[PDB]
């Protein structure tokens, strides 16, 4: 069967498809394009979809998914849908409210994985990034351990099959793992990970705790100018990556992706192009040799495309 | 990660690694060879091990598995162990007794999948195939539906995560699916399936019921003279199979195996040879084209290497 549909074990007894499909829509691209791409991803064997409250497209993604359930292509159970809790709902009493909005929007009866988008709380309200009239960002110091307890209850309530975090550093992660009364451990930490920021320490830390590293910007991001510095290196053009790709008669994208899979990372990818969507499904058809992995490991330069500078000087900034 | 370690969904919410490693030891081969092979299989990414009470090697296999858990190579959760209920324990009150012997032998705290080895009951006792002094096989007519209820309780008791059957024909399968009060549906039907006996009807039946077909003798069996007719065709020598293997620069074994995976079968293989064990791990590195699948589909000749003639004329003989 579709090898990219196959699953890996989560520490709570659940299983996640090994390859995920992101749903962020680029600034100048139309939101209906995500419906097109999602249906195509499903047709190509993609069973893991990553979204978020912040993305404002959960209505569209849920629509693409249900149409495929409707026409008998898949069952809810075949789909693994991930969503994320936004910073303005970090207050314990607001966590489930955020999730219930996602459920209402997607029309799915539960999310397979619900995660904390960032370890930073912002003032409750209707704006994603609330600032005062002088531009200061209105944040709060809600303890992650408190928001985490609210996340555990959403799992107990059956609204989320699994719970995890995103953009957490080791200190923040340790804070939750050592929390007294901890009932459910985070099943993953979704962070930026690619050839220029391979996260070997975080990967080692997660392995020792049975937490999986789910990577984003795996192919060097979408270079969306609203959030990616245009003077940053283009990952897929890297000479060493292109030489190796050439050596295996594969594309750089496939080599950048395979590298992650080979090191134990569950990667997220995104393409609104039908040829490229199909192309990524062949990542299991080859295998990098030790020497080549060591080569790619050497491309690391601790470079972030996602600095989270839109969070200004939040006392809890992970980076 | 090891693509042969990846999992497929079972109809009860569990997941099974896509490629299984059998543990039967050939007549003239030493039982300690299975400990060697199992450790090597684990080192190579095999996570699904198929055994049975009848095989008399559960003590050895459990030993190989635990050593790998003990040195930190895997966790119990990483391993999927299958065992089978022997015919002499078909009486409802004896089912759990058989399972508890397996648990005691393997020293695992539960089996991931427990299945009915054959749909034929034999008289209780210490001999696998009890016969009278005149030679007649001492069988019983215990209803499979009754033994099945005993299997459901072992699942409710937590002793077996999943339950299934083996060597059942469609009638016997339908008998259980239509049983009144059925609580748990069989997650699989482990039967003989290869190029000369592809089981297309059974495969279709299973697909419609969400029952997976787990195949054995996938490579044409071990040709063990105690149970395989030496005048039977050698599957891996088949001209058409060798031509196709040649066309993909792959071995016949890999082509015989890939064919099963491509049609939705979860295959079982077995090799006590370290080179061949490693060889089978590359089955995801290529893909047969439609025309080639149709070619291989044509090799079918409804030929069984496993006639179960050791069950003589049991009224419930599946074949
Ligand atoms: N948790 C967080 O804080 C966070 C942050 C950022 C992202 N994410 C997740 O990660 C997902 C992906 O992020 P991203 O889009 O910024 O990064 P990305 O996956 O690294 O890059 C996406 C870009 O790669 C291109 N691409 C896809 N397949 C390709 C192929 N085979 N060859 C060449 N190029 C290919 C796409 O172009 P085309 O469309 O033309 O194919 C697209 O522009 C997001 O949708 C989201 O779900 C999470
Ligand atoms: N449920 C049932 O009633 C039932 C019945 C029979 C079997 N089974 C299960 O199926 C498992 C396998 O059965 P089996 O051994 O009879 O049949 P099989 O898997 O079809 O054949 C095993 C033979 O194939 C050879 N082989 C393995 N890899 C090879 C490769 N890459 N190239 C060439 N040859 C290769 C092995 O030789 P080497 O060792 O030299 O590599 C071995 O002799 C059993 O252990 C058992 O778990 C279940
Ligand atoms: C920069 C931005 C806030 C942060 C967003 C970004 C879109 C992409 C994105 C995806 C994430 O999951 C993390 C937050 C970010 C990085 C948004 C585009 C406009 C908005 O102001
Ligand atoms: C033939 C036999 C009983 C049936 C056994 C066979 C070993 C292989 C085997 C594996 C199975 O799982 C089904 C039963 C069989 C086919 C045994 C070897 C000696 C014994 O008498």
């Amino acid at each position: 069967m579709d090898s990219i549909s196959l699953r890996v074990a989560l520490n709570d007894g659940n299983f996640i498809p090994v390859l995920g499909f992101g749903t962020t829509v680029p600034e100048k691209v139309a939101k209906d394009e995500v419906i097109k791409a999602t249906k195509i991803a499903i047709d190509n064997g993609f069973r893991h979809f990553d979204s978020a409250y912040l993305y404002e497209v959960e209505e569209e993604v849920g629509q693409a998914i249900r149409s495929k359930i409707e026409d008998g292509t898949v069952k809810r159970e075949d789909i693994f849908y991930t969503s994320k809790l936004w910073s303005t709902f970090h207050r314990p009493e607001l966590v489930r409210t955020c999730l219930e909005k996602t459920l209402k929007s997607t029309q799915l009866d539960y999310v397979d994985l619900y995660i904390i988008h960032f370890p930073m709380a912002l003032q409750p309200g209707d704006i994603f990034f609330p600032r005062d009239e002088h531009g200061k960002l209105l944040f709060e110091t809600v303890d992650i351990c408190d928001t985490w307890e609210a996340m555990e209850k959403c799992k107990d309530a059956g609204l989320a099959k699994s719970i995890g975090v995103s953009n957490f550093n080791c200190r923040q992660l340790e804070r939750i793992l050592n929390k007294p009364g901890l009932k459910y451990k985070p099943v993953c930490n979704q962070v930026e990970c690619h050839l220029y920021l391979n996260q070997s320490k975080m990967l080692d830390y997660c392995k020792s705790k049975d937490i999986i590293l789910v990577s984003y910007c795996t192919l060097g991001s979408s270079r969306d100018k609203t959030w990616v510095d245009q003077k940053s290196p283009v990952l897929l053009d890297d000479p060493v990556l292109c030489a190796i790709a050439k050596k295996y008669k594969q594309t750089p994208a496939l080599v950048a992706l395979r590298y992650q899979l080979q090191r134990g990372v569950v990667p997220l990818i995104r393409s609104f192009n039908a040829k490229r969507i199909k192309e990524l499904t062949q990542v299991f058809e080859f295998q990098l040799a030790s020497e080549d992995m060591k080569a790619l490991d050497g491309l690391n330069r601790n470079f972030r495309y996602n600095n989270a500078k839109y969070f200004d000087d939040h006392p809890n900034h992970p980076f």
